Formats: C-alpha cells, sequence, structure tokens
C-alpha cells in the first residue's frame, strides 16, 4: 500500500528522528518496507543473534546449556538485573540465554558473546545465516552508543526482519532449539511499551527490545495474529540528539500502521 509508506513518512517527520521498519507478512510472503536498507544501532536488539549462536552450538554439545558460568562482581556493568543477584555464584548458559532476551541482562549477553568467541563470532554465526548485513562489533555496555554515522553494532530493518524469520519461523535453527528460542522470546518482559502496544491485546507476541544512546528506540518481534499467519516485524528509531529519550510510541503507532487491515 503506497498509504502504508505515507503513512510511515508522516510517523517519522512527526517524531523527529529517524524509522525503520521492515515487516514480513507470511499470509502471502509480503513485505511493507521503510528504509529497510539504512543501518541502525541494533542495542539490545541483538542479543537475539547471540542467544541463537549458543543455540546454534547448543546443537552439536548437548551438555552446552546446563555449562555453568560464574558472575563475578568483576562482571558487573550497567544493567545486570538478573546477574546482580547471582554474584560469586554461577549461572547456567540457558539461564543466561533467557536473562538475555526476557530481562536483556547485560552480564548475560556479554558471557552469551564470550562463550560463542566474541562479538566477530556472533556476525560469522549471522554470516552463516545468510545475513550479511548484521554486524556486532563490541561488547556490553559500548555496544548501545548508536553514534549516528557509526557502522559498529549494526543492522537493517530488512536484515534483521529475514534472518529473524529464519530463526523463529525457518529452519536456521533444529526443532528443539528453535522452540526455545521462540519460547524464550514469547516469555520476554520489557516489550509491553512497545510493538505489543499497537497490536490487538490478543495477539501472541515474541519480541526483543532495543535502547541506547540517541533516544534510540528498537522491537523485534514474531507475531501470530488471532486466526492468521504469523508476521515478522522490525521496527528501528532513533534522534538527533545524544541525550533524546526513548520513544516506545514511536514503534506502538509503526506496528500499529503496518498491520491495520489484518
Ligand atoms: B538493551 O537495549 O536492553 C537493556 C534494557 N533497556 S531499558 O531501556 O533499560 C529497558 C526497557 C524496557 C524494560 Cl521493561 C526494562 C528496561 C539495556 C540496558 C542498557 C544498555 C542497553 C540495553
Ligand atoms: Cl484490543
Ligand atoms: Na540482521
Ligand atoms: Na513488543
Ligand atoms: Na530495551
Amino acid at each position: 500500500t503506497a498509504d502504508v509508506q505515507q503513512k510511515l513518512a508522516e510517523l517519522e517527520r512527526q517524531s523527529g528522528g529517524r524509522l525503520g521498519v521492515a515487516l514480513i507478512n507470511t499470509a502471502d510472503n509480503s513485505q511493507i518496507l521503510y528504509r529497510a536498507d539504512e543501518r541502525f544501532a541494533m542495542c539490545s536488539t541483538s542479543k537475539v543473534m547471540a542467544a541463537a549462536a549458543v543455540l546454534k552450538k547448543s546443537e552439536s554439545e548437548p551438555n552446552l546449556l546446563n555449562q555453568r558460568v560464574e558472575i563475578k562482581k568483576s562482571d558487573l556493568v550497567n544493567y545486570n538485573p538478573i546477574a546482580e543477584k547471582h554474584v560469586n555464584g554461577t549461572m547456567s548458559l540457558a539461564e543466561l540465554s533467557a536473562a538475555a532476551l526476557q530481562y536483556s541482562d547485560n552480564v548475560a549477553m556479554n558471557k552469551l558473546i564470550a562463550h560463542v568467541g566474541g562479538p566477530a563470532s556472533v556476525t560469522a554465526f549471522a554470516r552463516q545465516l545468510g545475513d550479511e548485513t548484521f554486524r556486532l562489533d563490541r561488547t556490553e555496555p559500548t555496544l548501545n552508543t548508536a553514534i549516528p554515522g557509526d557502522p559498529r553494532d549494526t543492522t537493517s530493518p530488512r536484515a534483521m526482519a529475514q534472518t529473524l524469520r529464519n530463526l523463529t519461523l525457518g529452519k536456521a535453527l533444529g526443532d528443539s532449539q528453535r522452540a526455545q528460542l521462540v519460547t524464550w522470546m514469547k516469555g520476554n518482559t520489557t516489550g509491553a511499551a512497545s510493538i505489543q502496544a499497537g497490536l490487538p491485546a490478543s495477539w501472541v507476541v515474541g519480541d526483543k527490545t532495543g535502547s541506547g544512546g540517541y533516544g534510540t528506540t528498537n522491537d523485534i518481534a514474531v507475531i501470530w495474529p488471532k486466526d492468521r499467519a504469523p508476521l515478522i516485524l522490525v521496527t528501528y528509531f532513533t534522534q538527533p540528539q545524544p541525550k533524546a529519550e526513548s520513544r516506545r510510541d514511536v514503534l506502538a503507532s509503526a506496528a500499529k500502521i503496518v498491520t491495520d487491515g489484518l
């Protein structure tokens, strides 16, 4: 629809920032795209790719998710809601994956990153899946600086939507691992104000939010509408001012605009 395009342009204009949207509708294999090939800083939406990398590694290492990881005071960063409770103990890689995905715990992300070999290994995993756009450059918390013009720790909406489709609805991961990823994302606790706030209450969503510098406010989701084929939706947003506040309402509005009529 050209109208959906115009509506997203009007949202972007009023918001004052830069908006990126990619909707994949698996009912008819259609897409709605808005700046879908521009790069945006992923912030915490990158935790999906890190958890997925660990899950993939687990296909050939059955004990892997039960492996224990020490949590030290020296591991704490700037957002540790789960890990701060396990300092001087261990958490399993399953627990760290869930903490990263469902509470956006930054220590959990750093452990997933470390375990698979660092940011270039998470990036190599993306490449293995056919995503040649995703780049994870840094660890937490610096991967969230979201400086305009900086390509580090960025991807495009089109690439992340296609990759999220492969991960949650396709066959990137084994059946057990795919189910686990989707179960984790459906249990996310951080997304109610984002894409979910622009969709009917009856719809089931598995999402991962992100936020960071320059008021960057992001969400990526797999969506099961009532009695319809699933959707993938990426909404990326960032602003001109370094200390701009988050605008989750912009993502809810984009979600509402692109699902109107379904
Ligand atoms: B990353 O983008 O995710 C975490 C948490 N972000 S948040 O904005 O603090 C948030 C959003 C919604 C809820 Cl319900 C809770 C918390 C994070 C923290 C620091 C840097 C990057 C990320
Ligand atoms: Cl409703
Ligand atoms: Na991507
Ligand atoms: Na959401
Ligand atoms: Na977030």
